[PDB]
């Protein structure tokens, strides 16, 4: 009897289902199987199946103590194949990230394969995504997205991929009003101008009449420069005088507009 077809190699990730086939030139025809120089037998995780001239061993579920050399034995004739097992790792780090108060912070890691679940944790505790965490998936690269940062964001955070894990810190600094505003007596019809500056660039902020959100009009225009805010009032009349706020981030400033 003739070996008409040998087993050939395979290379396949954890877990999934793989065979090795020999067939031979005559029907009835008996083959044994080795692994690690002891004969396989039909278990959960393995499966030996003939159909006439056809001999197959089936894998299921594979771990990487299944790689290695499987020889398919058809009376003295004996030839062999190799199982490799690819398993999912993690092929690049991630960077520890500072960010100002309120602005967006990501952190990205790169992983051995495609199709791999997104598993992010904060300090241990797995994070449900929503409009402050974004997760995104491109190819191999795994980006995690935390949006209008605070305080509270500044934390240890984990990928996890397979067995394999990596970690960073986010340490997200607090905005500072460092020229604050000043008091305004100004006359009627004249134009005026709050001005503050912070330390980042970039931020978000508001502007707030009496507590009130302002929006910018004709009346009322907010500028920025580089890290230096403005509400500009024109026109100004006597229901213009009030308090006027600027925040950003947990970061506040007041002053008053006096109209003579």
């Amino acid at each position: 009897v003739k070996i008409i077809k040998k087993p050939k190699d395979v290379t396949a990730l954890e877990n999934a289902t793989v065979a090795f086939e020999v067939s031979v030139s005559h029907d009835t025809v008996p083959v044994k199987w080795f692994h690690k120089s002891v004969e396989i037998k039909p278990s959960d995780k393995h499966r030996l199946v003939s159909e006439r001239k056809v001999h197959k061993l089936m894998l299921q579920n594979i771990s990487p103590s299944d790689a290695g050399e499987y020889t398919a034995v058809v009376g003295q004739l004996e030839c062999k194949a190799k199982l490799f097992v690819e398993t999912l790792h993690i092929t690049k780090t991630m960077k520890n990230i500072e960010v100002p108060e309120t602005k967006t912070a990501s952190f990205e890691c790169e992983v051995s394969h495609f199709n791999v679940p997104s598993m992010w944790l904060k300090n241990g505790v797995e994070i449900e995504m929503s409009e402050k965490f974004k997760i995104v998936v491109q190819g191999k690269l795994h980006q995690l997205i935390i949006m209008n940062t605070s305080t509270e964001d500044s934390a240890e955070y984990t990928f996890v991929c397979g067995n394999d894990q990596v970690s960073a810190t986010l340490t997200v600094t607090p905005i500072m009003i460092t020229s604050m505003l000043k008091d305004i007596n100004a006359e009627e019809k004249d134009t005026i101008t709050f001005e503050v500056t912070v330390n980042y660039e970039g931020i978000s902020y508001k502007w707030l009449k009496n507590g009130v959100e302002i929006k910018s009009t004709d009346k009322c225009q907010m500028r920025t420069k580089k890290l230096t805010h403005s509400l500009n009032i024109r026109n100004v009349h006597f229901g213009d005088a009030a308090d006027y706020t600027f925040v950003a981030g947990k970061a506040t400033s007041t002053a008053t507009l006096y109209v003579v």
